[PDB]
């Protein structure tokens, strides 16, 4: 009987969740140039088979790490970069959802705006994903990437408010707006959740300084 | 002065937690049957009664285990399962107090079937409870258990997504879509609740595999 | 070399965060005196600094937590405190938020109160955190504080539950419900939040007793 050493790649497990991830934002802004509703079911169906492979991806690291010893840097962040992660696409997933359900007339420009900030966040999370590894060497690519998903987020947000602001002052037909409101609502919340990993990647480097 | 050992008994609470959420799913199917304020607020104090008594057990499980050095499994299974289980049974609160500040007009056969699954999961999970002294040994019957859960979520978001669409292609008084729209959004958030506890106990087996 | 000890100050922190929790809520109920999108916006923006600051120290608290092996009681329960004192913060500025985004009419009396009534769990949440250094020696006080959260927040719900039912009946505006539903909504939301406060509170005396 001899040593055989475990190989839980956390790395290349948070890198393919990431993947996933900006795979899932593509297909949501491609869908919003799509109208109809057999083509927005398609939409969905391609993300949702995303989520599926997201959340697997995700119990993955999480029963890697209940299993592992030794990790590359504490259990606790590399638990919450892939919940975060998770929840991005499935904020993504559920934006694809309401759309399905509701279906509003063709998205505006700021949904369509949204979802293009959702893909730069992913953007942004896959290269922060490439620097941890040498994070701890060079911090300052990754904190340059925390600051680009914070600025986008107050971007998302304003984009958010300034919608559903006019939208209040505007639409008369209260159907109309509760649909586009919801589908808003779960975008700026994708938004949001993606900060959110950005916050836990800041605080990484702070802990480790 | 000598060794007193302590009885914690995880196993017996996640079996009570789980019973505490079976009685409030049957409340809440019988509830439905009823359509006047009046009965419909005696459901609610009746469910809200559940719901305290889950949130004391489940407490009484994270005390339990800040407390304990040694449990049967890893401590942040047991810290989740009570936690999810607990959320089940909010939703299934949060449920009932939303029809009766609502009063929407009777529940249709979809909030009604969304009640029917909620009781069918829970079911399934006092069924799991069951097996979790013997999952180590035998895990095919609690798999089994989650595949059900997986399967029950899949058939409740299928019945709300079409509720949903439906709704919004017919209702033209927009007071009672919200009405319904809150009451359902509540109900299809808790089946998708119960079916984490599934996910959950798959993760378990998974890891003492 | 010698030793030089670490001064993580967890109880200054969480009093600090408890202050930043009771600012904000001041901010709120004098908000909601000023009925006109400037004065709202002024609001918002100040107690979006506030969120700011609160989302900060949240994080110092969880970065002294995650580098620091000794702590004055359980990291977890640390740990809970200031996320869940940092939720409130959140539903306040979220109340503000959809104030400014929806730019209801004058908050009627109930989303006053709601606004009084965190302000009076802030209040009660600063006391408690005076109390960490002393309740293991004299639980009494806490307990009390404990105790008044939780009756503060039932009857933030019957504010809330009240309000909805009679908005539902009154309200034939669909525009006007839908706006001030979703501002009590976050309203009621950060009663609850702040109540789980006093639930951590209460469970840490158990744990130590």
């Amino acid at each position: 009987s001899k040593f055989t050493p475990k190989e839980p790649k956390f790395f290349p497990l948070l890198k393919q969740l990431s993947d996933v991830l900006s795979a899932s934002s593509v297909l949501l802004v491609e869908s919003m140039e799509h109208d109809l509703p057999t083509e927005r079911a398609d939409y969905y169906k391609q993300i949702k088979d995303m989520e599926r492979e997201g959340d697997r991806l995700t119990h993955l690291i999480f029963d890697e790490l209940s299993t592992t010893f030794i990790t590359p840097f504490d259990r606790e962040d590399i638990h919450d970069l892939a919940s975060c992660m998770d929840d991005v696409i499935d904020g993504i997933n559920s934006s694809a959802k309401r759309i399905v359900i509701y279906n509003p007339r063709p998205i505006s420009e700021s949904g369509k705006e949204l979802s293009r900030l959702i893909h730069e966040e992913a953007i942004n999370i896959g290269k922060a994903m490439d620097e941890l590894e040498t994070f701890r060497k060079n911090p300052k690519p990754l904190r340059d990437y925390c600051t680009q998903l914070h600025d986008i987020e107050n971007q998302a947000d304003d984009v958010y408010e300034l919608f559903i602001t006019k939208l209040f002052e505007e639409e008369k037909d209260c159907i109309e707006l509760i649909k586009i409101k919801e589908i808003m609502h779960e975008l700026e919340k994708t938004t949001d959740a993606a900060e959110h990993v950005g916050k836990i990647l800041k605080n990484l480097i702070v802990k480790y300084s």
